[PDB]
């Protein structure tokens, strides 16, 4: 009988229902007088009116249902809202669980606290119109629309016994990283994972326009979610007393089935990948409320969207009409005398921790545990001498990966976007492989590394690809991604929303528990040119991440492997941080040993001592290196001008940590003055050589003193195709476009120099027209290693 | 007899389809002796292999039965790449068509040509591996996946006899944008407008993965393709005998039922949204090429994409299978002794315009024709007094757009996510309505402006919404996009393509005729924070945009409406810039008159007189603004400057072209060092308010004199819920923090001004009281306007 509903429990639903809206519209226009004991005055209205009423009906009509269906089955749900400015319908079901209370105590279930509970929301020192990191129970903070369901799949990417409840927004699911995100129903594994429960709001209006996915026969809909993967439910109507019916009965039949699925998926007599339930609603947008104000429909149109009268203070007619409306709810019979809720309202709200906006999900720092790794050291490359011994970088970070997967086999996940096999991280393949959950051949069996049981998930969209990686994070768990810098553009979007999530929850928020770091590496940098990727890619996404406050982000470029293990490992213990990894994927020296490349890590900037040409003496020159590939090229000018200067005397200084470069004052994880004096000297030229655009090094260190005596060498645009030598040549960071600027900056080598520097000229142009007639690199160029 | 071909024609199709596949490998291989008339050497070979494989076979095989369709039907096709690293197979069909030795002259049909084609791709000083500009006969670069049916539907968005084959990857519909633009279907209007035959080439793998749309059920791929709408067609084997008839048959029926559609709708008597034919391809990927080579499937797998083999040069064994599949082809019955193709290509192939590789509207330059412009000074608001008329600045853009919709009915169209009614642009209304063709009720008609015939579209998915101006652009017409600046993230990656095709066509390429600019119009900025979006916005769009170049990038950040429309007028002229404009929604003040506008915007930069204190003296202070909110703020802090300091004397810059800051070195369109210490004074201090990130103008005036005298304040951080007034003290933008901040710079005002720079802290702190107990700016704050 869990599908059909008992008249008199209807009543209590419908209580619970109306007094939603009723507290919904409540803190959207009520400044005062919560509970409407006087007649309503212009006073008791907010001046500006920010909220959105749309969405409300319809979200607090499926939480308060879904509260029924957790009160029977015991369930545990999270409820991500998709279209985000939802939140009033959030706040007011947290309110009438007791949960907002718990969390905020001077919003207390009384009328003076309902007074506050109204006064805060959208209003200067309150919480925000969409779901901010102050709402409990959310993770989504829905503010940019379309990334609400690979969220919803994230959450529940290992945990069994979860359920999730999405809420699509039609106008929302035009999104493109919606209309892939419903694809993921496929990596999902029912065996050792949650289900997932999405329900389209098909209300049929956007702000301004019908919606493109109501305007579609219901034949052509129900033919496009099946290609999706999904069951297909539709819900329509209108009418309160049909709908709490068919809704309950729908949602009933929802979760029989995918309780069959996860049991099926267990007992493993059914491996296959199942079709799973879904619900669409037909609603009209704003059902509950005001239908004609000014002449024109403001129920179940695209004028129900944030505002269902424009002006209440102007004209005292909406005033009228509003106060109307709220006595449509009936709110006397709702809340006592205190003001709290009635006895009815008590009874039917979930106990405990089992409340949907206290499930100790949605706050994951709780649930974190910290990340079981061994020491990187084990799989850490030898060198006997820096500089000169060749491996590849890749390989290392991949058996450590594995070990890490091994030793944490639930709560660590790997994301590529069939980059993993391409950037030469086979390694992870040995002991899991990716999770395809579809139909096999044996040619597959020998050719990729699939299985239904994996850790790493595969799929070419970045943005469901992050999606799932995001809510896994906020879920308490680890991850790591991996993907080419020439597509970071696409998850511009994304890394924006994940920062700002961050930035909330660590300083205004105090009940948020600190989540994972977000590592995402970035391989097969502009500088190689592989056969993937656009020709002109553009390493413009480092600058957007430095856009976002030192605080939040983090950017490191290790140079080899053994300083990119160290990287990888330190990561993987921040919490609170976007770690951004840039490291190239093809084979190039090593210069630092296991034990030196945690040193170097451990402050991030330092002076290479092999490198440097003279110690006890004020160095003529300071060249410094970023990246990777732009340190062999500047440890090879390094080998030039000390060959043909034998007086010169250069110190090295590789960066790892970007933002080291700013002030003490700017950030404490920055140098202080005394530290960047002594690494780089106050008077003597600094030779910047950077991988990415030559101009973010100047952003940082702006305010030191030696500033002015920075000269960057970095990208500043590329052919059409071109060698890896002379694609140097063009942004002039090459060996001897940098052994020319030294011998520039350098005073007393701009007369003695003048023989070098043609000579270096020459050198340029051999080297190009050797490359014009054979198209590969001379053989001593790919084949350099450090002289001394 | 369309739909079934002759056996002799079968093999002169086969003939020429072996021909382009025999040129495919030869670029991508051989460097010399393209005839292999001599048994190969390595020294034939390139030494490094940047092609891709997988595709070509597919796209040879799509062009050579698309020639034999566009002989009996007279048809004009274009072929949009989706894999875009099929150009090997496009430049072969180009070449034996004859379009590419008249581009080229050097690559003759002969055999010295032949080698020298084989030796242009994929080296130094040649063509690149992607379509570039360089192609003949190709709009979509194809390096960014998932922008392909984008291209393909905005090149047909008003011509009505073109025809569109758009190759779609089964890899590149994993991407988000693709999965959208699905749906681009319903808004092209079959009456007007071509027809675009989308064709998916779902071989079942991609570079390292089994493809997620091979591995659905035939069942279910068909559900998903008739919920977008299309009529699926699917062709599958390996058997080219098979394969020829089957798929010649599905293309005659499909262009059967497009010619059917269409004659339907210019007819009138079926005005209803039909199903559009569509072909799905099951072919191996790389199926005419070596099946095993070491060990391995290397056809129809993930091993066939990009080489086929890895070493060549260095295992003679791979040469002499690399020889053979030369072999295969037969090449000596393709060629004659000249190198040319023989008279059995020669005949089948297209003749004159309508080559594909040859048609004009692929180079669109030349079917571009000059917009009519009416003059924007009817539409200008009127101004008697600068600073003291408050009029909204939407509404006469508005106006203006709507005039040229009617001057130009057919090469004019609007672009936006259903904010053009958020906008306040519903003046284009009045002549024109959106384009749905879709299923309409009467409510829609009183709310919503819908028609099937219309100039504006209005899809949420900014991706395929920009991805639709793009092509119109490259087609020859004119286009114009508004958005809001919150969502400008979306379209990042799209941008950076866009400009990278413009930069190439500019230079590189010189037959390349010039196109319309791409004009994006950015609205709801990140200070007034309206009820759409998310509460932290960012405005970083515009500094990636500057991070490309500025001979193809302008951005334009216009104060008021006549200056709006000024710019407006202006980057509806030019031609091959990306023109970002940001103005802001929400009612202002107005500074320019309809003749001063245009003065100012033909300087870009300029001296306001009237809001400057003292002419014909040094100013003591320049204080400069950008944008249209910063600049009511300077213009208030102004006021209260003259106010407190009568002897004070301030000079007052707006700057509207952002890049006039670069010196002339940098570029011929920036100020001049003159010029620029003319508009700021070489030693007085400078405060610049700019909307955006602070450092955006230290990067620009870098290299200036005065650029340590420079301030700018911009934005840094933005609350959860803010007032207008509020945000701006934040971000110490606002009229006191200005104020404060001249009181500092000026030498003489560090002592007189501490009384003055004490009461604007007061005003600081009364106001945020003010705005915490009443959620409003006080009532002179919003009602603020010019005294003098
Ligand atoms: C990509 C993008 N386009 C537009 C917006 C602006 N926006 C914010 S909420 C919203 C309404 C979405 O409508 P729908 O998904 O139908 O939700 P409903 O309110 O009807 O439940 C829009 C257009 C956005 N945030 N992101
Ligand atoms: C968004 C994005 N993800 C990944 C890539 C890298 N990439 C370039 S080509 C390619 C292969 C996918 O091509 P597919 O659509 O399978 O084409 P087919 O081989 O069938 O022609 C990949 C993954 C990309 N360019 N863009
Ligand atoms: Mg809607
Ligand atoms: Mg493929």
């Amino acid at each position: 009988d869990i599908a059909t509903l008992s008249p008199n429990e209807q009543a209590a639903i419908d209580a619970w229902w109306r007094a939603a809206n009723y507290l919904s519209v409540g803190q959207i226009y009520l400044r005062d007088n919560p509970l409407l004991q006087e007649p309503l005055r212009p006073e008791h209205i907010k001046q500006r009116l920010l909220g959105h009423w749309g969405s409300d009906p319809g979200l607090s009509f499926v939480y308060v249902h879904l509260n029924r269906l957790i009160r029977r089955l015991d369930l545990n749900l999270i409820y991500v809202t998709g279209p985000g400015h939802g939140a009033p319908a959030l706040l007011a079901n947290a309110w009438l669980e007791g949960t907002y209370s718990e969390v905020y105590p001077n919003c207390q279930q009384s009328t003076a606290g309902l007074q506050q509970f109204f006064k805060q929301f959208s209003f200067p020192g309150g919480i925000g119109s969409h779901c901010t990191p102050e709402t409990p129970g959310s993770i989504h903070e829905g503010g940019e629309l379309g990334y609400s369901l690979s969220h919803a799949f994230g959450a529940a990417l290992d945990n069994p016994d979860l359920i999730v409840a999405c809420v699509i927004g039609d106008g929302e699911a035009e999104t493109g990283p919606l209309a892939t995100s419903w694809h993921s129903n496929k990596f999902l594994n029912p065996a050792q994972d949650g289900a997932v429960l999405p329900i389209l709001h098909l209300n049929g209006y956007k702000i301004a326009n019908p919606t493109l996915l109501s305007r579609i026969s219901h034949e052509e809909l129900r033919s496009l979610f099946i290609g999706y993967g999904y069951e297909p439910f539709f819900v329509e109507g209108n009418d309160p007393a049909i709908l709490h019916g068919v809704m309950a009965s729908t949602l009933a039949t929802c979760v029989q089935k995918i309780q069959a699925i996860q049991a099926a998926a267990r007992s493993g007599e059914s491996s296959d990948r199942p079709m799973w339930p879904m619900i669409v609603l037909r609603t009209p947008k704003g059902w509950t409320g005001p239908a004609t104000i000014k002449g024109h429909v403001v129920e179940g149109s695209w004028r129900s969207h944030q505002v269902p009268m424009a002006d209440v203070l102007t004209n005292p007619e909406h005033l009228q009409l509003l106060e109307d409306w709220l006595r449509s709810y009936r709110p006397e019979e709702l809340f006592d005398a205190s003001g709290a809720p009635v006895a009815e309202l008590q009874a039917i709200a979930p106990i405990g921790d089992r409340r949907m906006s206290a499930n100790p999900v949605t706050n994951g720092g709780l649930l974190r545990r910290a990340l079981t790794l061994p020491d990187f050291r084990d799989q850490a490359v030898s060198v006997p001498a820096p500089g000169k011994s060749r491996a590849d970088s890749t390989r290392p970070l991949g058996q450590f990966l594995r070990e890490v997967i091994r030793h944490n086999p639930d709560n660590f996940r790997l994301f590529g976007p069939d980059e993993t096999a391409s950037n030469r991280l086979d390694a992870v393949y040995e002991v899991t492989s990716k999770v395809w959950l579809g139909d096999r051949i044996p040619e597959d069996e020998d050719g990729g590394h699939l299985s239904d049981r994996g850790r790493v998930m595969e799929i070419l969209s970045e943005h469901t690809l992050e999606g799932w990686l995001e809510a896994y994070l906020l879920t308490g768990r680890h991850g790591f991604f991996a993907t080419y810098e020439a597509f970071a553009h696409v998850i511009d979007s994304m890394v924006n929303q994940h920062a700002k999530w961050l930035d909330v929850s660590k300083r205004e928020v105090d009940w948020r528990a600190p989540v994972s770091s977000l590592n995402i590496l970035l391989s097969s940098t502009v500088w190689r040119q592989d056969h993937n990727g656009f020709s002109h890619q553009d390493p413009g996404f480092i600058d957007l991440v430095t856009n976002k406050s030192a605080r939040v982000t983090r950017i490191y470029l290790p140079p080899d492997a053994n300083c990119l293990l160290s990287v990888a490992d330190h990561c993987l213990r921040s919490t609170d941080y976007i770690n951004v990894i840039v490291a190239d994927k093809q084979s190039h020296l090593q210069y630092l040993d296991a034990e030196a490349a945690a040193r170097h890590c451990a402050k991030g900037i330092g002076i290479w001592d092999w490198a440097s040409n003279d110690q006890g003496a004020s160095p003529d020159v300071v060249i410094a290196s970023c990246g990777d590939v732009v340190t062999l090229e500047a440890l090879a000018a390094t080998a030039l001008l000390r060959e043909h200067f034998p007086d010169l005397k250069i110190r090295f200084v590789n960066v790892v940590d970007l933002f080291r470069l700013q002030p003490d004052t700017e950030h404490p994880h920055g140098l202080s003055d005394r530290d960047f004096d002594s690494l780089f000297t106050v008077d003597k030229p600094i030779i910047f050589n950077f991988h990415g655009y030559p101009w973010l090094i100047h952003k940082l260190a702006y305010r030191r003193h030696n500033h002015n005596n920075l000269h960057v060498r970095g990208y500043k645009e590329v052919g059409n195709i071109n060698t890896p030598l002379e694609l140097a040549i063009r942004n002039q960071v090459d060996r001897f476009n940098l052994a020319i600027d030294v011998i520039d900056r350098v005073p007393h080598l701009r007369d003695r120099g003048a023989h070098v520097k043609e000579w270096l000229k020459d050198q340029i142009h051999d080297h190009i027209q050797y490359a014009y007639q054979e198209g590969i690199d001379r053989p001593e160029i790919n084949q350099w290693q450090w002289p001394f």
